[PDB]
């Protein structure tokens, strides 16, 4: 019965000096996951098991297909078209992550990071939803069943808070490479 609700961000009139640094907005945000999902004991592994805690993409981030870092490109790009999809600015002035804290944003776009974490899961959900995935009470792969296939405002707070600070470093590196974030009258 229910049916992703994500808009269409196609009109999103970004900066070309910023689709151009799409690699390194991409890159540390896998490293942030890389670091995250590492400090749990999980390491590499090239199939996936959830038991003996092993990644297929626990990889730097060249080493992960040619096919998976586009993806990353453009889930990234996506979460800035939401933020000039909400009516903002954007104009140019080991796993690694970087001191992205001391970034200021403004208040005006960190109230409306529920909007963008709601897409992220919306954008999320609709590619699994026309490969064949499921919403089971437990993850498989071979039957796709996952258990985060649920409405965005029925998913578990825990993971509720993961999206928009995900979303949002998303947006933190943005600004620390010089480009101008700010609201539209």
């Amino acid at each position: 019965d229910y049916i992703p609700e994500p808009m269409d961000l196609s009109l999103v009139d970004l900066p070309e000096s910023l689709i151009q640094l799409s690699e390194r907005i991409a890159e540390n945000v896998h490293e942030v996951w890389a670091k995250a999902r590492i400090d749990e004991g999980w390491t590499y592994g090239e199939k996936r098991d959830d038991i003996h805690k092993k990644h297929p993409c626990l990889v730097p981030y060249d080493e992960l297909p040619e096919e998976e870092k586009e993806y990353d490109r453009n889930t990234a790009m996506n979460t800035i078209k939401m933020v000039k999809k909400l009516g903002f600015r954007i104009e140019k002035e080991i796993p690694e992550p970087m001191d992205l804290s001391l970034v200021d944003l403004p208040e005006s776009l960190i109230q409306l990071s529920e909007r963008i974490a709601e897409n992220v899961h919306e954008v999320w959900a609709k590619a699994r939803i026309d490969e064949g995935w499921t919403y089971g009470e437990k993850r498989d792969d071979i039957h796709k069943k996952h258990p985060c296939l649920v409405p965005y405002d029925e998913l578990p707070e825990e993971e509720k808070e993961y999206d928009r600070n995900t979303a949002m470093n998303t947006i933190k590196m943005v600004k620390k490479l010089g480009f101008r974030i700010e609201k539209e009258d």
